[PDB]
């Protein structure tokens, strides 16, 4: 189907190359998140995203707004989308929530970005959502 075509098996095989590769592409990322959503873990990827976008913020306002939100969202533990972060990273931000910058969150993003790439990614590779992408003529 030239007109309509979604989810290509050619990109999947490549996605495996590296975690980043998968993210780079929308399809790959989306699918990856789905797997987590079912396990109520998406919260992790949710933070990773807000970051990549946070940097694309304009002016101090956007940085402050997004910062406060994302902070009391993932950063903080008493939050719903609270992700697994280092004590310091959580504290430093809590106090530096007023002096946040574009090159500040970057640190936190790295923490999570890895957490997933470690398990999330691997586990995702063996996830139905992923497999389907290729739907190899042989299971196992």
């Amino acid at each position: 189907g030239s007109s309509g075509s979604s989810g290509s098996p050619e990109e999947a095989v490549k996605w495996g190359e590296s975690f980043d590769k998968l993210l780079s592409h929308r399809d790959g990322l989306e699918a990856f998140t789905r797997f987590l959503k079912t396990e109520f873990s998406e919260e992790n990827i949710e933070f990773w995203i807000a970051c990549e976008d946070f940097k694309k913020s304009k002016g101090p306002q956007q940085i402050h707004l997004k910062a406060k939100a994302i902070y009391e969202k993932f950063i903080q533990t008493d939050a719903p989308k609270e992700v697994n972060l280092d004590f310091h990273t959580k504290e430093v931000i809590t106090n530096s929530i007023t002096q946040p910058t574009l090159h500040s969150f970057d640190a936190a993003q790295s923490r999570v970005y890895q957490l997933m790439e470690q398990d999330s990614y691997t586990r995702f590779l063996k996830s139905d959502i992923y497999l389907d992408l290729m739907s190899g003529p042989s299971s196992g």
